[PDB]
């Protein structure tokens, strides 16, 4: 018997500054925060339907920089999916994804982790990050890459709901 | 790529007068028909959410007594699922469910065809099948039963529900 | 920021086969149930919107007896509003009615918990609890009543939604 | 151009006590009142989709008796249509629906104003007035007859919902 | 009675690689397709609110080069509306739009056709049409004029939502 | 006690030719409007939902030049929150911000008003006002700066939900 609508477990990750927060919040509150207000840890519920499946998104948005590496093992391992994020015009923020996967890799003990690779900030106008460079990355981990902006919305929906799909995917 | 909702072509039949189209009109307008206007072949189309999937109900509302049996054939053929209505106060609809179900049978050659077993009218006092007769019917049958009432609404919702229920049970 | 919609965890409670199972069904699928399977505990979740807010209704369906439990208290501690229901041909289950308010007060050790007394089976011929009784009773106690079928519908999204503005008013 | 949804003002009038106010109520708040509190004057808003089409319903919920004639030809002049609620255990109720037709024809100075008929209570065991001498009513009027309960919801979305049918018919008139 | 939602059959035209497809999953899945799979021939549905009228969207996504005369003449008279879409930075795609547009009034044997005119690809910085001209091209069939961009989603509800209009208009 | 949606009276002002219409026709429509067909008055409704609580926007879309400042008043009055729109590439329609929220505290006697501050076609890429100048505007009258634009979506949910929000705060001052 059906107990109520599915959740997925999603959990934003990537370098402090890339727009971890200012994604979510433009997803849950159609909102646009200018401020850089750094995070600790902060969770969002969303009902939406995807592909006519309604379901219950909990989202848990990270900090850049994590204190503990307890902490982090945790979300980690909870997590179902996860939305690595770097900006555009932030090389280092970049080759700082490579790590945010190997950590994900290692706490779940798996190759074929749910993710999505999200370029953000691609409102604007100094960009450092190709797209064919994210693209090759994405292609090489076997995951999406999708272009963002927390500003003008650009593939925001989609980054979460493509994330949602590749757990679809994975559950069967 | 999912192309849109999953849609479900549902075909209610039954005796004259049982209460088919009120069924049918309760659900799509939340109308009461006090009228007896005999139907000839009537489509109705609605979107709802069951068990938290979206679906686009497609419902075929027939006569009680259909002149082309090459019209019957063909809507018995293109039905997914059927509702099999009598009227609790008309024992002779009761034991015309029989010779519905085999019909349906027939021309879908299967044994394993989505139904629903509906006594309808039972706001009303002059009571003559019992619950008890009805839902072993519908036991002897591995179908559900669903008492109704066009009028009141009680169960009419549940009905169509159930039926989708049975269908997509049916398609795994 | 508004991280999502409010949660309410509601918790049904009251004796053996009242319908505490049959009204969270009705709420939740659109579905009676017919059969008797007793329940030990079941959680279940719906989004809904009221007073034009949505909200995330988190619902604990109980046994009727488990005749001691430290188990009981830790997850009856969990709720913040009770329906607290029994049948309305089941005199014992209204006498019932003071002993699960007293375990409500004791394990939420206060006097004032959000609470909604519901008269179930309001479908059936055979009562045994008059309304003026069950009034007198909830007005004693001062949280309202309401008369319900988990059959018919009747009574069943109004029980929950009234628990839910009595949580709120309790909360400011 | 479009520049949101269609309102339809409805008006409930009928005699005190027939459940005005509990029908208002379950439409819009899914909530029987077992209370008898007498209205002065409530307006109530719902937005719902009605043969595939959204509207905003500004319903305005009267007084039994209204002792001042100023307040109510006001709300029956706004108003764009009236469902005439009577009780099924209460005759003197259905002999008044005759009257607060004429009152609302005099008012907006027309014979064909948008109305259903809605008898009311039909939960409940002590009833007078049949359903064939209230059909019959609503037959003369040329106006639909539902039956509703505000305790059991019977009825109560098709009142508000053939309303809003009624004036529709008769703004493509 | 009304029987259930109105539905609208769109058709969407034009020169191989211009977007057609990637317009159609964009309003569909709010999915930007990056890979370039040419289309034969694909159906889509959506439920979606217009102007405060509910409604069906069948979408026929057409391939840019259409190898069978008899399958283009079918889709053609079974379409109500036709979004005839160019890529911005593609001026071949936008000097072809005439040759669709001919093609849709031969087969319906009508002057009078819904459409409505699509400029897709406005994020590129390669733009080699200009919208004046794509305006006055509109101008002189008489139809309005969209630019879109299936990437960021600008204008993409907007073409399809505004091709209903029109066939709402020439539907009186 | 709950009667229905809470509402929202929204005003859309601002020098001519800023976007006020687009703007809204955006809001409710999804549709760009290209052409510049100048406004007298019009009123638009959408339900929305915003924080989780449903609301109805009453949308005020008001004249750039307003002829009769008895007409202006009113509306002043009756609104309960602003957008103050210029345009991004227009200097002199954000010179003009000043004069429309003086005329705004002035007829509701009021230094506490909500209001939202909005750089419209920030699409464009002729921009004559630079972020960081509105943004000092904003914060120099304690209210939230966007950047919208009519024609690509940016912003234009955000900026009336945000406006919502402020009437919400100062409703519960
Ligand atoms: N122009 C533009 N600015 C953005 C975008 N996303 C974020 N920003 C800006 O970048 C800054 C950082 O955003 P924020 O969401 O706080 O980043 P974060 O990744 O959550 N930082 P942390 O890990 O410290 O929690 C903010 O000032 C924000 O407005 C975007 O897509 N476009
Ligand atoms: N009291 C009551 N009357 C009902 C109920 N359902 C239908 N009716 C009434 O029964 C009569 C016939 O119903 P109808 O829907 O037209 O039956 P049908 O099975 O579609 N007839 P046909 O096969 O001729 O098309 C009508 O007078 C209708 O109002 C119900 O549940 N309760
Ligand atoms: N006629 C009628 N039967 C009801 C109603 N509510 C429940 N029932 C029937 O009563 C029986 C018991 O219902 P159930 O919901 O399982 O009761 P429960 O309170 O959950 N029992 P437990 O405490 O053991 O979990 C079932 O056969 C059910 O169909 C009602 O409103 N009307
Ligand atoms: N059983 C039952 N009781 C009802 C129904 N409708 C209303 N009542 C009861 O009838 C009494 C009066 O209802 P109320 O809505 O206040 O009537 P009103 O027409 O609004 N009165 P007034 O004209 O003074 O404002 C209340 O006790 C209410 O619970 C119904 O459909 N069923
Ligand atoms: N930047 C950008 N690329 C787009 C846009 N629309 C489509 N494309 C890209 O253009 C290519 C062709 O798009 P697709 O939708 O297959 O085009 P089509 O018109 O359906 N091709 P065909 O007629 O072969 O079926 C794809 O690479 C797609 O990513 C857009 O608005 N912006
Ligand atoms: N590029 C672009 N053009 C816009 C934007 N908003 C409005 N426009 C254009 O600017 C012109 C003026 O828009 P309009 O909405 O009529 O402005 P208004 O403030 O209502 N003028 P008025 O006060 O005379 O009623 C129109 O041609 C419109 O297409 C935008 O965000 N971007
Ligand atoms: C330690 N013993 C020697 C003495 C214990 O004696 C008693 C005597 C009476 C009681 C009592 O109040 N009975 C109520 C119980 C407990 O909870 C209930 C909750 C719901 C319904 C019935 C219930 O019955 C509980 C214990
Ligand atoms: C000093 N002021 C407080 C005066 C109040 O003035 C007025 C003036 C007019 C009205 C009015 O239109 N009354 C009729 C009512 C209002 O709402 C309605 C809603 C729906 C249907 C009819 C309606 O008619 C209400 C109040
Ligand atoms: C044995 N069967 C496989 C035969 C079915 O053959 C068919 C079925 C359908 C068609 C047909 O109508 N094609 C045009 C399409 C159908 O769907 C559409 C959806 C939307 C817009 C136009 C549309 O036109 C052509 C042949
Ligand atoms: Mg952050
Ligand atoms: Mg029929
Ligand atoms: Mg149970
Ligand atoms: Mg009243
Ligand atoms: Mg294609
Ligand atoms: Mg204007």
């Amino acid at each position: 018997a059906f107990q109520g609508m599915t959740e997925y477990k999603l959990v934003v990750v990537g370098a402090g500054g890339v727009g971890k927060s200012a994604l979510t919040i433009q997803l849950i509150q159609n909102h646009f925060v200018d401020e850089y207000d750094p995070t600790i840890e902060d969770s969002y519920r969303k009902q939406v339907v995807i592909d006519g499946e309604t379901c219950l998104l909990d989202i848990l948005d990270t900090a850049g920089h994590e204190e503990y590496s307890a902490m982090r093992d945790q979300y980690m391992r909870t997590g179902e999916g996860f939305l690595c994020v770097f900006a555009i015009n932030n090389t280092k923020s970049f080759e700082d994804i490579h790590h945010y996967r190997e950590q994900i890799k290692r706490v779940k003990d798996s190759e074929d982790v749910p993710m999505v690779l999200v370029g953000n900030k691609c409102d604007l106008p100094s960009r450092t990050v190709d797209t064919k460079q994210a693209q090759d990355l994405a292609r090489s981990y076997g995951i999406p890459f999708i272009e963002t902006s927390a500003k003008t919305r650009q593939g925001v929906d989609d980054a979460f709901y493509t994330l949602v799909r590749e757990i679809r995917k994975h559950k069967e």
